């Protein structure tokens, strides 16, 4: 499930084997929490798993207790778990923190956006091939910062044929962009309506 | 801008030639309300707009005094404007009337889903494919009663190829369907920030 880490250099190579990675620190590997964690593990493929034992290698990351802790090769680098150790809590964490701040919609990206627990989403259609892309880019993201698990921040690219149909969805027309649409996420569907209302 | 309608066959032909067809009943063509239904019919190009000052017409379709009709191939069939002939009240009007129940999403549709005033959305995956497919397009009908106004009701055909990407979108896989999402639609670094801050 997860590759034990006996040294500080296996730690590291696991951080950088991945864009991102996780490593549960467990002093007792067979305790309840560690196999709720091992269990978190399995359930998700996409993301590489280690697992420590060793308090060297729990004071590298500034553990002095039992933790979890998120790595990536984005933003703000990485983010520790809080609360109860729990196989659910642990699979929100992973969710809530595996998306960069910025987040390109495309093919692998669309499910993990929908996998978040921010109900607001900011979408901008940015075509890649507008004057000042980086600098209009680089605005959202800077503007991102500030709205950090409130709003989730989504650009599309206007010019790829794949998103066309997006566009279509929310009323847009190439030439529209760069465009803002903000949005919130949300017969036994009438007990659906209420409760999003 | 408003095609002349001097009688009872031309209007028909005019209610049969499109989906949603409007009709502006005015004995005077140039008073200040049939001025105003004129600018109306200039501001949507979605559908043909009639007028007629001839009185048969009139009868036809049972009105006394002047006013103003909207025509669809769905639904109520007809609706009548209540109001002040404003060409802001005959827009109010049209949008709020111009769109079935349960409107399927298509290309055509697109733009008028989005436009829609009511801004909270409900979209039902419904592959064309599906076992009993009328049968669970009803129930989504009976459940429109209830927030018609509130909440518009959407279907999109899970099975089509030109929808994927909508399914994406609402990560959602072929399979996972039939499948419901709920959505509300709301609306420089700084001048994103500004607008964020509409949390307050």
């Amino acid at each position: 499930a997860a590759t034990t880490l006996p040294d500080g250099a296996a730690a590291e190579s696991l951080v950088e084997s991945s864009e991102v990675a996780v490593i549960g620190f467990f002093k007792d590997v067979e305790s309840d929490s560690a196999k709720q964690f091992l269990q978190a593990a399995e359930a998700i493929d996409d993301i590489p798993f280690g697992i420590t034992s060793n308090s060297d290698v729990f004071s590298k990351y500034q553990l002095d207790k039992d933790g979890v802790v998120l790595f990536k090769k984005f933003d703000e680098g990485r983010n520790n778990f809080e609360g109860e150790v729990t196989k659910e809590n642990l699979l929100d964490f992973i969710k809530h923190n595996q998306l960069p701040l910025v987040i390109e919609f495309t093919e692998q990206t669309a499910p993990k956006i929908f996998g978040g627990e921010i109900k607001t989403h900011i979408l901008l259609f940015l075509p890649k091939s507008v004057s000042d892309y980086d600098g209009k880019l680089s605005n959202f993201k800077t503007a991102a910062e500030s709205f950090k698990g409130k709003i989730l921040f989504i650009f599309i690219d206007s010019d790829h044929t794949d998103n066309q149909r997006i566009l279509e969805f929310f009323g847009l027309k190439k030439e529209e962009c760069p465009a803002v649409r903000l949005i919130t996420l949300e017969e036994r569907i009438t007990e659906f309506c209420h409760r999003f209302l």
